[PDB]
């Protein structure tokens, strides 16, 4: 079997994408943020508290004819943005893009931070890192892809996030149409739950490249590319009075600016991420200050190649024994 889903941005900043998952029978269809850097399935539901509910679309497992209660369990998250929900869960039939599988758990939101209530867009979360991370308890939980796996045709998915546009997730298949050149794939270490691998190295605009191995992890769910402070500031430097703003909260530079690429290094390959995939606007309405797309890792303990890296390529994500992950450019 395989699966194939559009993937849409929320906004003009491409700050996330969603895509759309049928859950239970009938179908009800949630628009969900895919998160290759988490492992639960979580849904705004009937359940969730009413005042943190506004405008998302919720699940109803009592409307659903293959919802059933997966009794005493449990489930409680908290994201590094400070955001968190927690609930109860259901399993129940859903499907991704045409795939589907049968007795997936549904975690039931009964209550979601702040942030989550603020974002009409999201109606929950997918995740899509190792199953090893799931928080559901007493008894941990599978993924969506781990569930699929033994029934796709290769054990893999990919994500091809667009600039300012919509991209597509794969699920069982390598599109070879939708990128350039080859792909390059890199050793993955499963032991922090993640999809973590290590870059070789990086350069800034039509800087040299710099050899440097970079541990960091390959993350759907995270809008922005975090780096080690070094490589963070040799690349601002390129960019005439940008600065970091601790009231701001990291980077930000002149919207006036023409900012460089950024290329990293995937092996002996290079995905040069272009300087407009970088700015991330005006820190406020109207401001001439702009939110950089590149900000430092320090306080966050890993790197984190987010969507800004990410949608420089096509990206495989091989969950075949050993797992590998694969980037090519498009
Ligand atoms: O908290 C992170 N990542 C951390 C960011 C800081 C540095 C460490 C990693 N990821 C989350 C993300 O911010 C949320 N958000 C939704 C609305 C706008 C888009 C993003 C979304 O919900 C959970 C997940 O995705």
């Amino acid at each position: 079997s395989t699966g194939s889903a559009t993937t849409t941005p929320i906004d003009s900043l491409d700050d996330a994408y969603i895509t759309p998952v049928q859950i239970g029978t009938p179908a009800q269809t949630l628009n969900l943020d895919f998160d290759t850097g988490s492992s639960d399935l979580w849904v705004f539901s009937s359940e969730t508290t009413a005042s943190e509910v506004d405008g998302q679309t919720i699940y109803t497992p009592s409307k659903s004819t293959t919802a059933k209660l997966l009794s005493g369990a449990t489930w409680s998250i908290s994201y590094g943005d400070g955001s968190s929900s927690s609930g109860d869960v259901y399993t129940d039939t859903v499907s991704v893009g045409g795939l589907t599988v049968t007795g997936q758990a549904v975690e039931s939101a009964k209550k979601v931070s702040s942030s989550f209530t603020e974002d009409s867009t999201i109606d929950g979360l997918l995740g899509l890192a190792f199953s090893t991370l799931n928080t559901v308890s007493p008894t941990q939980q599978k993924t969506f892809f781990d569930n699929a796996k033994a029934s796709l045709d290769s054990p893999v998915f990919t994500a091809d996030l667009g600039y300012h546009a919509p991209g597509t997730y794969n699920f069982g298949f390598i599109d070879t149409t939708a990128y350039t050149g080859s792909i390059t794939y890199t050793a993955v270490s499963t032991k922090q739950g993640f999809w973590e691998w290590t870059s070789t190295g990086y350069a800034v605009g039509s800087g040299t490249f710099k050899s440097t191995s970079i541990d960091g992890i390959a993350d759907t769910g995270t809008t922005l590319l975090y780096l080690p402070a070094t490589v963070v500031s040799a690349y601002w430097a390129q960019v005439s009075g940008a600065k970091s703003s601790s009231s701001v909260g990291g980077y930000v530079f002149p919207c006036s600016a023409t900012l460089p690429s950024f290329t990293f290094g995937v092996g002996s390959a290079r995905i040069v991420i272009p300087g407009d995939y970088i700015d991330f606007g005006p820190i406020s309405t109207g401001s001439s200050s702009c939110f950089g797309g590149i900000q430092s890792s320090a306080g966050i303990g890993i790197n984190i190649f987010g969507d800004v890296a990410l949608k420089a390529a096509f990206v495989v994500f091989n969950g075949a024994t050993t797992p590998t992950l694969g980037f090519a450019s498009k």
